[PDB]
């Protein structure tokens, strides 16, 4: 299902900190 959009939607929180 559309449950394959949150696994990355939460990454933009820490990954944004990594970059």
């Amino acid at each position: 299902k559309w449950a394959s959009l949150w696994n990355w939607f939460n990454i933009t929180n820490w990954l944004w900190y990594i970059k």
